[PDB]
């Protein structure tokens, strides 16, 4: 008996207390929260990498998949097809296929060849090539994964090292393998660590199983932890399956009082030098060499063979795994013993038969007892989360070691409930090995990807290509040509408008003027004094009034009524009521006019449809309103559209500015033309500032080409049917109503809001400007987008957050491409106008969607410089409003009329 006493002593580090044990477990249950943790992540050994698995299966998983799976003993490849629908229980076939050393060993290129070569076979023997059948991939492999469809491997473990491999996507590297065979088609749908695989294969028969644990060529667990403690994935609602990837447990060294000069020596002859110390202690794939070392450290010391020493002693990897387990049998141990120490060449005592077969119990305990560690801390964190005061749940299990040995489950189990008794675990023992938990897997993958796909699919025809919006450009400059030229004027869409400015502010404008802004969200009566000279000044004053639901849609009469009233007002408000002032008028919308002081309106835009307006002259209709009153007295000098008074507000100190752009409730644009080219206006000597009013660019239907089952909703339902389709697809006005209808889509089609179409979401208007803009802020908090999308009255989650702010952004980023090609044209069509060849110009920017929103304006200017690189344009924008451009306009309006 002394000869086994003696062996438990000196094998002595190799035998842990549940003193230690304890220890150990603490310090796993340590590095558990670094590797969840933000701040401590990327320091921590223990990667608890997220899977994007939300929980085991609960049986609705239908339809036919195929799976791999590699990395583990053998490279095996199959099928798993059920429906309980029609009634057919979960089945399954597979098979194995040889991978030699050299191909384990190889390029990414071999291996991946190789995996698409059998996957190609596999398919050859079923005929199932055709079928498009989604394929799963068990690769247990340490990953980075941002969605369950991606897998980049961090480090080769175990028996593999193939060359440009780590750092890439073995996603599209197998992809890639498999394309350049051109023999079959392949639809990854997923990849999944055995660990994980193991988890949902345990889950499906067992409704309580939490963990997956491997022990076979290595080792590593998985379990469900709280969303809540995921500080790496962006969301609180729910659980998620994390890999603890815990081989690599110690590999900073947490380890250096467990491990053994054995230890130390095993790893400098391992293929990862340093890496998966805790493993290099437990999995199946060193124990069998940890033993032949300790043998030969013994027989070096006369401990075992007389001291006898052979070459086969010596030789790397004689002793396997299998004799470690073989040695261990009840029965036939020791004979089995004899045989394999025999074919060692020493010389087997029936005494050297006994020690050796010890040496295998110490090794083999050890690493059962470590894994009893581990997993003691990963149940105590699934307990602390419940908060039940004795934790019931059951483990999943397999690898070839747990397996095979006839002494390890057995140990394991034992130490494990021994050093948590606090809980009743089941160990349930995989049989079908990964196929069926990671098929399960792939179930609902397939599921939500189809999804993605039919949303990419709508989305898709809101990207315009550089091509598309180079012919939107040149359709633009063809509407341009029509709106100009006397005899295809009056059919053009876009109608050139003349403006009657004919030149930027030449800075000789001085006087008092008041002034009206009408047509944008906020309706104002302003004031400016302009003092031209040496030392030139402007001052300006203005309140906004309020028009009411009644009057906006209403009567001509009643809406300048309103306006007079409210002029008088700020008359008084300003302390000059009486003295007759020269009133600049700027009326966003389209006139024709035939003077500076005359504009006949030509029809109504954006939100108003006051009776009888359209066809009278909205200078008269004031007039009248005045005299109506018959209070005070005005010198109505000028109607301006905001465009223009946009572009003069700019021009005032910015004199290279000779382009109106504005883009808030409506989007329109102006800019100065030559006379020769305005046929409209007799006189072909100097500039005439045109308002081009594009915003009815495509109602000759030049664009239906591009607008969408959306865009056509929108139009449809709006106040001016078949109107202004360019700006209902790039002012703040309708984007919103273009979003709003692109998720009541999607919720019917199940891809939001559990399908269920809100009221709120039926009440149109309720994405406005404002939303949008913040919706779409950048490194903005889910949790954030959700809270905003809860205030309008969407109760969503994170996902469906997701969802609407991918929405926002397709919509808001066509609205810049769109409107940038339209100046496009514009510039262009200046840079010929001068006959340059490069042409620096400067746009007056104005519009609450302009100013809010956190994309737009990057998007229109980048656009812009794409489609006509012959132009450097300079977006100024306008922080006053129109109040100085429309009286720098009313001032040489005056100086015409006392002219
Ligand atoms: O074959 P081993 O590496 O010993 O054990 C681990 C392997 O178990 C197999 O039943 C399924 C594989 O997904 C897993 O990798
Ligand atoms: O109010 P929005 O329609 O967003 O922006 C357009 C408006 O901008 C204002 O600063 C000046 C108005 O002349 C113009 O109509
Ligand atoms: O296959 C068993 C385990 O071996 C470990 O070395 C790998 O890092 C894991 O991905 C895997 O779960
Ligand atoms: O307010 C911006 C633009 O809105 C368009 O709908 C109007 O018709 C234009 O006259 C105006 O410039
Ligand atoms: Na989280
Ligand atoms: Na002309």
């Amino acid at each position: 008996d002394d000869q086994v006493k003696k062996i438990d002593k000196y094998l002595y580090a190799m035998r842990l207390s549940d003193e230690t044990l304890i220890d150990i477990m603490t310090r796993f249950r340590k590095e558990m929260k670094n590797g969840l943790s933000r701040d401590f992540n990327p320091t921590a050994t223990v990667k608890m990498l997220p899977t994007f698995v939300r929980s085991i299966p609960d049986g609705s998983e239908k339809g036919d998949f195929i799976a791999l799976d590699l990395g583990g003993s053998s490279f095996r490849i199959l099928r798993v097809q059920v429906n309980h629908e029609k009634n057919q229980n979960v089945h399954m076939e597979s098979e194995v296929y040889d991978t030699p050393e050299n191909i384990v060993h190889g390029s990414g290129s071999q291996l991946f060849d190789h995996v698409a070569e059998c996957l190609g076979d596999f398919m050859e023997k079923r005929k199932i090539k055709d079928k498009k059948l989604p394929v799963g991939f068990t690769f247990s492999f340490p990953c980075q994964q941002s969605k369950i469809d991606e897998a980049i491997l961090i480090t080769w473990t175990k028996r593999f090292k193939a060359s440009g491999v780590e750092g890439a996507d073995v996603v599209k590297l197998l992809n890639k393998a498999i394309k350049k065979r051109g023999d079959y088609d392949a639809n990854i749908v997923a990849v999944v660590n055995d660990t994980v695989g193991t988890m949902m294969t345990c889950g499906y028969d067992d409704q309580h199983c939490e963990v997956g644990l491997i022990i076979g060529t290595g080792t590593n667990a998985c379990y469900m932890e709280e969303l809540r403690h995921i500080d790496l994935v962006e969301g609180d609602e729910g659980r998620m399956c994390i890999n603890t990837e815990w081989g690599a447990f110690g590999d900073d060294g947490s380890l250096e009082d467990i491990r053994t000069e054995f230890d130390r020596e095993i790893d400098r002859g391992s293929l990862n030098p340093g890496k998966q110390l805790f493993e290099k202690m437990v999995s199946g794939m060193y124990l069998g060499e940890l033993v032949r070392l300790i043998l030969v450290k013994m027989a070096k010391e006369g401990l075992l063979f007389e001291g006898r020493i052979t070459p086969e002693l010596l030789t790397r990897g004689k002793f396997n795994t299998s004799d470690v387990s073989a040695i261990e049998k009840n029965k036939e141990g020791l004979h089995n013993a004899k045989e394999i120490l025999t074919r060692l060449g020493v010389e087997p005592s029936d005494d050297d038969c006994v020690s050796v077969q010890h040496v295998c119990t110490i090794v083999s305990f050890r690493s059962a007892n470590l894994v009893a560690a581990t997993l003691g801390a990963i149940l105590n964190r699934l307990r602390d989360n419940k908060g039940t005061p004795r934790l019931r749940t059951t483990v999943g299990v397999d690898g070839s070691l747990y397996k095979t040995h006839p002494q390890y489950s057995r140990r394991f189990h034992k130490t494990l409930r021994r050093l948590v008794p606090d809980s009743d675990v089941r160990f349930l023992l995989s049989e079908s090995g990964s196929g069926k938990g990671a098929a399960m897997v792939t179930a609902v993958a397939y599921r939500l990807a189809e999804q993605h796909r039919q949303i990419e699919e709508t989305l898709a025809h809101f990207h315009l290509t550089k091509d598309m919006l180079l012919e939107v450009k040149k359709r633009m400059r063809a509407e341009m040509e029509l709106g100009l030229r006397k005899q295809t004027h009056n059919n053009a869409v876009v109608k050139m408008l003349p403006s009657f400015v004919r030149r930027t502010p030449d800075g000789t404008e001085n006087g008092d003027f008041l002034a009206l802004d009408l047509g944008g969200t906020n309706f104002r009566v302003l004031l400016v004094k302009i003092r031209s000279g040496k030392k030139r000044t402007v001052e300006m004053h203005n309140k906004i009034y309020a028009i009411p639901i009644e009057i906006m849609q209403g009567t001509g009469e009643e809406l300048f009524d309103h306006i007079v009233s409210c002029i008088s007002d700020f008359l008084d408000y300003m302390g000059i009521k009486g003295p007759r002032m020269p009133l600049g008028f700027t009326f966003s919308f389209p006139c024709q006019q035939t003077s500076l002081d005359a504009g006949i309106l030509i029809t109504w835009t954006k939100g108003f449809k006051a009776t009888d307006c359209v066809g009278h002259d909205v200078v008269t209709l004031l007039r009248d309103a005045i005299k109506r009153r018959e209070e005070f007295d005005l010198d109505v000098v000028a109607v301006v559209n905001d465009t223009v008074g946009t572009m003069m507000t700019c021009a005032y100190e910015e004199p290279t500015c000779e382009v109106g752009l504005i883009v808030g409730t409506g989007s329109n644009a102006c800019y100065m033309e030559e006379m020769k080219n305005v046929e409209m206006v007799e006189g072909d000597q100097g500039q005439m500032c045109i308002n081009m009013e594009w915003g009815a660019f495509g109602d000759n239907g030049c664009l239906d080409d591009i607008r969408t089952h959306y865009d056509r909703l929108v139009d449809e339902y709006s106040l001016n049917a078949g109107k202004q389709r360019y700006e209902k697809m790039i002012s703040g006005m309708y984007l919103g109503e273009i979003v709003r209808n692109i998720l009541i889509d999607f919720t019917k089609k199940g891809f939001l809001f559990r399908g269920q179409i809100s009221e709120t979401l039926k009440t149109r208007g309720i994405f406005e400007t404002k939303f949008l803009s913040q919706i779409e802020s950048d490194r903005l908090a889910l949790l954030q987008v959700r809270a905003i999308l809860q205030q309008l009255g969407l109760n969503s989650t994170c996902d469906d957050s997701i969802l609407v702010k991918t929405v926002c952004g397709v919509v808001s980023r066509r609205a810049a491409q769109l409107c940038g090609a339209g100046m496009a044209a514009v510039v262009d069509k200046i840079r010929e106008n001068r006959g340059l060849d490069r042409l620096n110009v400067t746009v007056g920017v104005d519009g609450t969607l302009y100013k809010l929103h956190p994309h737009f304006s990057r998007i229109m200017h980048q656009t812009v410089k794409e489609l006509s690189p012959k132009c450097n344009v300079s977006f100024l924008l306008s922080e006053d409003g129109s109040g100085k451009g429309a009286a720098l306009i009313t001032a040489v309006g005056v100086r015409l009329r006392t002219e």
